[PDB]
């Protein structure tokens, strides 16, 4: 069964827009979005559709680039580090639930390299 997707806005959580957050959406997210291995990470894991009845029994902090995209578009993050933590959570969840050698793991490893490749240099203030 699928839990509700992660929130992309919160009236109690303060919003903020920075140069690095604009960079994280314009170049980081949107380039990773166009990678050939991006399709398994563009939406929350549908455990019912994907026949993964144990996914949310294991993953208690799910994350995907679709949620990250909407959060960046809604200025959900306070700074760039909070957004980067969502990217790291998405990758770590994939390595936690799956095993080395899986196609999904090779695809997450390729996106993670390109992710670190593009956050290596961020704009200043
Ligand atoms: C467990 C795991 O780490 C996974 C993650 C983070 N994501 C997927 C995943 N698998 C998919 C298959 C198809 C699609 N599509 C194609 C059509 N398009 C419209 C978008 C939806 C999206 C998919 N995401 C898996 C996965 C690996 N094994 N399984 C059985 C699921």
């Amino acid at each position: 069964m699928n839990p509700p997707p992660p929130e992309t806005s919160n009236p109690n959580k303060p919003k903020r827009q920075t140069n690095q957050l604009q960079y994280l959406l314009r170049v980081v997210l949107k380039t990773l979005w166009k990678h050939q291995f991006a399709w398994p990470f563009q939406q929350p894991v549908d455990a019912v559709k994907l026949n993964l009845p144990d996914y949310y029994k294991i993953i208690k902090t799910p994350m995907d680039m679709g949620t990250i995209k909407k959060r960046l578009e809604n200025n959900y993050y306070w700074n760039a580090q909070e957004c980067i933590q969502d990217f790291n959570t998405m990758f770590t969840n994939c390595y936690i639930y799956n095993k080395p050698g899986d196609d999904i793991v090779l695809m997450a490893e390729a996106l993670e390299k390109l992710f670190l490749q593009k956050i290596n240099e961020l704009p200043t203030e």
